[PDB]
């Protein structure tokens, strides 16, 4: 009944949207969860909503020193990590001719750099046999107007799942990417989507649970699309 | 606790290997299971192993009339299908120059023709919101010596999950393909596999469970690789 | 200037459309061409059009004996084959529920069976270092309404490039798939195509030329989409 | 006879390797080539090797002002660009745990940042109906030990081809990625490569030529693997 019973999870971008829904589903599956996000208020809100088996950590994942502090706290409170959901994502729309150094640095900092160090700094705490879920996107295999740097960064995220799969294999740590389509997070995607609707954060959390749990024990390096068929037809 | 509580599942190739493994896991999850295979004896053994909530049906899914009789039995005992796992596979190893018309016919009849019809005739029993999983293979994306027809036919399988995704969306039926790598069924594959081992049939069953269950509610038209990272790296 | 000077090419579906367009280009690049097709009239028109270095052979390539006759003619006139463009293809729209045994058989015969035996029976004639191009389709990676068997069969054709690449590597023979989008042969595809138009048969011929010629000597096993962007964005 | 007769090509990384191979082949095909790179010595040597119809321009394509300056020179000397080969590439091997912020910044600046601004700044000179080729890599779809950032950056590159295809379709500018496998540039990869050898730089230049020429006029948004079958089987 409790597919994650007594496992320790760390979830970044855990103050809202898909991170928050995964946190809630994880606690329901018997996990202890760390939610990590930038906004104090949102973390307090999110933790109260989760209500049990949860520590909230204020951290900007793009800042290395913030990650060291995160992982000291994790070390102190629970001692190790069974599941890491390295969830990050910020989309700013700009076409090629509109891109600035600035737009670029911010897109890649948040979507790639901070993901890379999130996972790097977590290695000393990851148990052998553990599971890492990277958030990529449908955008990482599409050519969408004005999504130049976002799509490119999320294709970078999916690649990291293959490299890490090779690198961490000696510790039996699985690394997989989840690639959400349109998720209803606080229409064109809905139009071309076979299931005919945006997905719910609940549905994305369920897909990450699979990747998190022993049910995906032979599943490694994959890109799991959770996009109601958007990219598959 | 029970992730297919009271759903009715149909599994073809249900008398052994991943079909049997899936049926045991499905019953564990509170589903009622129809196992379907060619051998009365194997089916009797299989049913005893599963032990409850199972009907065994002798059908050669490459024969249209056998599928008629299958679905009539399913219809009289349970009235509709929630999960159809259309699981077939016959592999015979011939290189291009060794291919006979009989080898071609048998390989495609069991892997493609029989699957098509299996799914066509399940249509009138399948519930709206139901889930259909097809058994593809990592061979469907690899260039493997002497696997000419089997690999070709398994790609045909993965393609059908796309077309069916588009054709059944009007009914909310999700169609997805599972692509197993090496599975231990009663070393070279294992050597190139990042998890470093063959998978257990129960690990394949678990991945089919995900597709079968509400956790995959926003997943449609995918190829789910269950191959320890073989095709991913 | 003459990219295929003194090369012997065999082209199936040679009497119209992409097959004829490829023959014409292959002739203008200095090749000696066999066009193979079922209709005498079309072949005579085609040979007249091509105008030089061409033998037209009336063969149904789904028939093993028509292939034996074809290749005895190839062997006696030109000896061995530098380039085989095993271009097959026919489509009939039927949804899953409309699928008949006749429909499936006819689709798989034309699109897969004949293609396997075409390439099988060319083996003793293929020069070492020669090039085999298969016609697949964008359909082999899409979920198109009512394209069930045509798409499934084209995916199979793409898979044969991979396996054949492994099997004939000893003889340095490259096998690659070409996947056309919409080609103009005497809107909806054109609507979703970035280039905003259907392809000319001449453009597909140019892509096949590339696989045919030395320019692609390091390219093997691939699926070259020629669809003005259809499957890529 | 001359496939780029009087076309203006801009090639970055043009002082060595596949850049230089491509410049040479392009001049053979009657183009006027600008070779762009960091080292004056290397540029001078490469310009003498090519021999005719070439300007060498010293530039760090990671610097916006060096690019403004490149395009001023191109604008003055030739007025417009028909073919842009945005070829960039630096690899340094580091495993995840070895990654420094500096290792990360260098890989992405060169392989991605530089690439974006290269094409962005080419836009006012690019003729309508022009052709843009981006160098990706087989690394972009593999999990190779210690290739974390390079493979990731190369997957970003492939994505950009998709996004640009959509952004630029209004001008009929085609954008495609070439993904080299192992290339002999001044055994492990040969081992898993169906062709059984490394690719020659001339062979990569031929493939880029295809993308640059009118033969690929209906080809957009693709990843063209030129890797002897490495990623295809």
């Amino acid at each position: 009944a409790y597919r994650l019973l007594n496992k320790t999870a760390v979830i970044t971008g855990g103050g809202s949207g898909i991170g928050l829904a995964t946190a809630k589903r994880f606690v329901a599956e018997g996990a202890y969860v760390f939610i990590v996000d930038v906004s104090r208020k949102e973390l307090e809100q999110a933790a109260a909503e989760i209500g049990r088996n949860v520590t909230a950590v204020k951290a900007d994942v793009t800042k290395l020193e913030d990650l060291d502090r995160l992982y000291a706290i994790v070390r102190e409170q629970r001692g190790s990590i069974d599941v890491l959901f390295a969830n990050s994502g910020a989309i700013e729309q700009k076409t090629l001719e509109e891109i600035t150094p600035e737009h670029y640095d911010r897109t890649f900092d948040v979507n790639v750099r901070g993901l890379i160090f999130t996972v790097q700094k977590a290695l000393p705490l990851l148990r052998d046999g553990g599971s890492v879920i990277l958030t990529s996107s449908v955008a990482g295999v599409l050519g969408l107007q004005a999504h130049d740097t976002y799509s490119a960064a999320k294709a970078a995220v999916r690649s990291l799942a293959r490299t890490w799969t090779t690198e961490l294999k000696g510790r039996s740590i699985r690394v997989n990417a989840v690639s959400p389509g349109a998720i209803d997070t606080p229409a064109k995607f809905a139009a071309a989507t076979p299931l005919g609707r945006v997905g719910r954060p609940e549905e994305l959390a369920a897909a990450v649970l699979f990747l998190a749990s022993d049910d995906s024990s032979y599943v490694a390096g994959i890109e799991l699309f959770v996009d109601g068929g958007l990219t598959q037809v």
